[PDB]
This record gives structure tokens, sequence and C-alpha cells, in this order.
DNA sequence: AAAGTATTACAT
DNA sequence: ATGTAATACTTT
């Protein structure tokens, strides 16, 4: 069991939110992203988009509004060590 | 239509 | 994968 996305500094950053929630709409993300990182609302999505894009997430579109849910479970990001 | 929340594309 | 941008759908 490896981990699949590439994790960085900001990669692992909106994970958490994500997490803290128990899967979450873009109103959520950028609300919170925004208001804990700098990036504007054009900036998150990246960090979004090209994650379910490589397979880090995935997008849902559940009746009210979309829900991003983490298409990763067992890894969560493997920080080695040194 | 406005405001808010969703959805994908382009450039780096 | 990251930053930045554009456009659509949903609810009000």
């Amino acid at each position: 069991m490896k981990k699949i996305p590439q994790i960085s500094d900001a990669e692992l950053e909106v994970m958490k939110v994500i997490w803290k929630h128990s899967s979450i709409n873009t109103n959520e993300v950028i609300k919170e992203l925004s208001k804990t990182s700098t990036w504007s609302p054009k900036t998150i999505q990246t960090m979004l988009l090209r994650l379910i894009k490589k397979g880090a997430l995935n997008h849902h579109k559940e009746g009210r509004v979309f829900v991003y849910t983490p298409n990763i479970d067992e890894s969560d990001y493997i920080e080695v060590k040194s």
C-alpha cells in the first residue's frame, strides 16, 4: 500500500479541511481554504481539479449540490522518514 | 437575474 | 501537482 497522489505543502493543507468535514462542497472548501491560506477562489481550484484529474480526490453531483469525496483513505499522505 | 455553490480548462 | 481563470448549475 503506497500513496497514489504526489503530496506537497499545499496538497496536504486542503485535504485536512476535506477530512475535517465528512466530505466537502465547493462553498465549504473555498470558505475554509480562503480564510486559512492565501489562495483566492481561482487559486484554490487547481488543488481540487488536478488531484481529481490524477486520482487524489473524486467529485460527485449529489442530490442538492456536489460533494468532493476523498478517493484516498489507506494512504492519506504517507510521510516517509529521513 | 443575483448570489452562491459547482465544474472544467489553460498556463506554469 | 500548483497557480490562475472561465463558465455552468442550483437555489433563492
